[PDB]
């Protein structure tokens, strides 16, 4: 009858995390196989960074001109590549410790686990939601770039965001594994922001859904709506529309427990235009919108 | 400019879970150095746990009624005994991944991470405070018992929780690694219950220097009071009394923040006495006491 936000175990992930030095510039790696993953701005100056053409700097640059450490070890550079906003630093050692592991592009509202690192060690974890403007209200001090974020599924880690740089409104943004960037930033000192947020309906109905699992059901109600009508109250209290693709993924959450999606619906509606009587769901205040109906799943059971 | 709820990095503890079975009853145990940490009730069955006597359940007992697994590796028992709550069991084997370790008994209002884990299997990890009622508000399904929670401090897994038991507000209560119960309570399907829980003070505090050091400043305030009329609305708002001993406590706090103590205190009465204006601090509506005035100081830096 408890329930709260959980991070994924973050051994497998440890093993893999290195020093990145390169000048007077130090960051964060991912030691996969033979391979180590980071940010290509680790090659910037101070000066660099307002404008660089990577390109430029990185013909500059040598195996050498990079280092490597694994605490104590220091890894040999034998190659080194950009793939685009990462670079990829080959290593004449396989990491022994690399799990089964896959690299994946998470879409908007799915949540993950970031392990914060400073000078190659890790430093703490915590669970982590893309927002729809593609950023992450992080916790993240300098030297955390490099950090990433992950989902295990059977004991193979799906790597899916590496840390670049924070927002001026304090919340950060990053790319796949890959190096696409999430969102329409780009790795400059420049003047970039966030976009407007809106709340993940989905997560929230999903939350709904486990405050009634968890034997909470006084936000019930006996009216319905359709799915129009509810996105008309959507919009005016910035939640993301729902989508017939929404109400089916509460599928399995509606039928354990008995409420239609659309009556769920009519109960957030009734939430929103009348606050929340100094009343909380699951030991909350607020409607809660970074776990997803897979998490939920994932942690409870019982009614 | 972010700030959050973070566990400490996992994985020194994740290779110390193992699988304890006896008879029907499964649960998860602690192998350090060559010995099996667990809960002691694992002995009993299903009848067994309203009134048991450990004493004479477990002369009952032999070294091979007690079945261990590591992965797919089963471990031979070669000695077992009681201290007080948990079983210590020896085993053939030194777990090669055990780590520099110590066992603490905590205080309340400190804090800690917990891995999750079921059937000797590690599921999640969280942060997680010892309340003043010497409970803490887990998220623990059956089958968590035997889940640890745990400190690192350079290196050193400083372990502080086993989990035992939920009670039936929906919070858990557990022992420290020497068996000794947290509280009043006792490892027994009776009738018991947690007594009046109470805000940590200390911690709220230490939280509004951490809103100040991010930038924050809006509860503020000229007014300030004194120790003792602080107190008087401390209880009535059921928060613990302050003591010169927490006034010290955040003593590099105010001093990195330029505020006296006994002004933050005016600042948090004048919080409790007239809610927040629809505001919130560190992105929370809500006064937050889960963290302490060092976990403050680990995160973060600048003001
Ligand atoms: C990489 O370690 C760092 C992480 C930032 C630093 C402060 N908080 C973070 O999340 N990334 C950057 O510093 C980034 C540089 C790349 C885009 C080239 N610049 C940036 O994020 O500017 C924001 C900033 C905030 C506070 C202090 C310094 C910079
Ligand atoms: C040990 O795995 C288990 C953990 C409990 C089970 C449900 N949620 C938990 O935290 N411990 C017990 O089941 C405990 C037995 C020992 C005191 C002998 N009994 C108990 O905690 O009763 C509460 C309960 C709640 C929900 C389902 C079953 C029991």
């Amino acid at each position: 009858s408890g329930f709260r936000k959980m991070a994924f175990p973050s051994g497998k992930v440890e093993g893999c995390m290195v020093q990145v030095t390169c000048g007077t510039t130090t960051l964060n790696g991912l030691w996969l196989d033979d391979t180590v993953y980071c940010p290509r701005h680790v090659i910037c100056t101070a000066e660099d960074m307002l404008n660089p053409n990577y390109e430029d700097l990185l013909i500059r640059k040598s195996n050498h001109s990079f280092l490597v450490q694994a605490g104590n070890v220091q890894l040999r550079v034998i190659g080194h590549s950009m793939q685009n906003c990462l670079l990829r630093l080959k290593v004449d050692t396989s990491n022994p410790k690399t799990p089964k592991y896959k690299f994946v592009r998470i879409q908007p509202g799915q949540t993950f686990s970031v392990l914060a690192c400073y000078n190659g060690s890790p430093s703490g974890v915590y669970q982590c939601a893309m927002r729809p403007n593609h950023t992450i209200k992080g916790s993240f001090l300098n030297g955390s770039c490099g950090s990433v974020g992950f989902n295990i599924d059977y004991d193979c880690v799906s790597f899916c965001y590496m840390h670049h740089m924070e927002l001026p409104t304090g919340v950060h943004a990053g790319t796949d594994l890959e190096g696409k960037f999430y969102g329409p930033f780009v790795d400059r000192q420049t003047a970039q922001a966030a976009g407007t947020d809106t709340t993940i309906t989905l997560n929230v109905l999903a939350w709904l859904y486990a405050a009634v699992i968890n034997g909470d059901r006084w936000f019930l109600n006996r009216f319905t709506t359709t799915l129009n009508d509810f996105n008309l109250v959507a919009m005016k209290y910035n939640y993301e529309p729902l989508t017939q693709d929404h109400v089916d993924i509460l599928g399995p959450l509606s039928a354990q427990t008995g409420i239609a999606v659309l009556d769920m619906c009519a109960a957030l509606k009734e939430l929103l235009q009348n606050g929340m009587n100094g009343r909380t769901i699951l030991g909350s205040t607020i409607l809660e919108d970074e776990f997803t109906p897979f998490d939920v799943v994932r942690q409870c059971s019982g009614v």
